[PDB]
């Protein structure tokens, strides 16, 4: 872990790492949350911002310190505040973003900035490719309903990582936690579903836990089997 300010590094792969905030929630402490940043060739793609934007120029700070190169677009990967809550300090970075067309429009009353540009995705959950323009190694997939209604999923091509957001939790998790948007009905499936989506990902990378094996996944699953 590097620490820097008041947020936590990992490097995970060659060009992978995960980046992590912290927000007090009160009567919960102070709530991490992890996201991505990828080098691809001679630019930056970032997964989700920080909960807030302060912390989300610092991860642009970091990625200027440490990688130097430009950040050409981001992704974010549902209306909620530990992924959304610093799309101004993107905006005023000069950075494209993309979220899901429903997050986007959920984004003014969750509290948030919406992104610029909206993806769409086909019946079977991957993205429509012309809403998601060079997105190089980024594989982005709708699983279902689960942790939100909006929630969408992030492979990273050329690697073992795929990312889950806060719809995965690692696999000594005691509960799921954060379901207060979630959809109860159809989370297992949907769970399962961003497993079989990207079925050589053996590095499961989630916004509250740290990165763990596909057990993570069955895991998860499994805990969302008894909220049917
Ligand atoms: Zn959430
Ligand atoms: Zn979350």
């Amino acid at each position: 872990d590097q620490r820097f300010g008041d947020l936590v590094f990992r490097q995970l792969a060659p060009n992978v790492w995960q980046h992590t905030s912290y927000l007090d929630m009160p009567g919960f402490g102070a709530v991490a949350s992890n996201g991505l940043i990828v080098r691809d060739g001679g630019r930056v793609l970032v997964v989700d911002t920080a909960w807030t934007d302060d912390q989300t120029a610092q991860i642009l700070n970091w990625i200027k310190q440490e990688i130097n190169l430009p950040v050409a677009l981001a992704v974010v990967t549902h209306a909620h505040q530990d992924k959304m809550g610093g799309m101004d300090a993107l905006h005023a970075a000069g950075i494209a973003t993309y979220a899901n067309a429903l997050s986007n429009q959920l984004a003014p009353q969750e509290g948030m900035v919406a992104a610029q540009h909206s993806l769409t995705f086909a019946a079977n959950g991957w993205v429509e490719p012309a809403t998601a323009p060079n997105f190089g190694p980024l594989k982005v997939f709708y699983p279902g309903p689960g942790h939100t209604s909006d929630n969408i999923t992030v492979g990273i091509d050329g690697t073992d990582i795929a990312f889950g957001g806060c719809l995965i939790k690692d696999s000594k998790a005691k509960s799921l936690g954060n379901l207060g948007d979630a959809d109860t009905e159809h989370y297992a499936a949907s769970a399962r579903a961003f497993g079989a989506a990207f079925p050589k990902a053996s590095m499961i990378v989630m916004s509250h836990s740290a990165p763990d094996s596909r057990a993570a996944i069955t895991h998860t699953a499994r805990m969302a089997d008894k909220l049917r």
